[PDB]
């Protein structure tokens, strides 16, 4: 991952699984994440309507520009609750850094999804590194294989597998 | 502080962060830490009912006697919440002790005031001693400042500050 990226999720370490994902999604400034930021409301490609981080709901004012503080307010109950959503189903201790990994790998993939993924049953058995290595099968979308996933995952598998080495 | 409590402190540091702040608040006894104590819910001088050392939610039921065993569900669960709300918004390593030191502050004062903080711009500059004296600018509410709160900052002030000697 990027030296600066890196030392982000190093620094993110002592606050645990939800700051590492933050890291991942925000990026050390804030803004050059794995994911988008948007200040002004947009529809998707598949028409939802979508502003922040990613960030999706019935909450979203559509006249209004947004601030950084807003953003970053948003992802923080978003992130709660994909916490929410796929720790009861996560049966192991496993490290922060994986965890961390596994929330913003859901943020992205939905956690349907995740319930019935092989990385979950993985997970459950014990296998760590051979759940982060299920992340590279995760690429595709519309039968095409996309290199901004490619690369996601990438990055979600080293900080999956960061304990290890 | 109170040796009976800065001993307690101690005791409970390599439980971590939150077993330092849940130390605070309940103090060895119950009632001898930061936070005031009551197995019934009260409505607070802001009209919130409360229970327990400070709990407040939509989950109080208005003339039960809640347990010792009940306060402690409550209170770690409370403060996981605290620990998800502010550690996305801490981009640098911070020891266990100012950590739990400052989830403790966010315990009384909420994650809003935390994130609009002067405090965790200096923790975010690296200024760790800058952001513990921060807390001092703490001790204001309707008008006043209180002697209560005075102290409650020299307190959250010196275990935030344990690293430094």
């Amino acid at each position: 991952m990027p030296p600066s990226l890196r030392k982000a999720v190093a620094a993110a370490i002592g606050g645990g699984a939800i700051a590492i994902a933050s890291v991942l999604i925000t990026g050390p400034s804030g803004n050059d994440g794995l994911e988008g930021v948007s200040y002004i409301p947009y529809k998707d490609i598949v028409g939802v309507w979508t502003v922040c981080h990613g960030h999706t709901g019935k909450d979203i004012m559509l006249g209004k520009t947004y601030t950084k503080a807003e953003c970053k307010a948003l992802l923080n109950k978003d992130l709660a609750t994909v916490a929410r959503q796929i720790n009861p189903y996560i049966k192991v201790d496993i490290p922060e850094t994986t965890r961390g990994a596994l929330y913003s790998f859901v943020y992205n993939v939905g956690a349907g999804n995740f319930r019935t993924s092989t990385l979950l049953r993985k997970i459950n058995q014990g296998d760590i590194k051979g759940a982060c290595d299920q992340l590279r099968r995760w690429t595709y979308a519309g039968g095409k294989q996309w290199k901004g996933l490619m690369t996601r995952r990438e990055i979600e598998r080293e900080v999956c597998l960061w304990g290890q080495q």
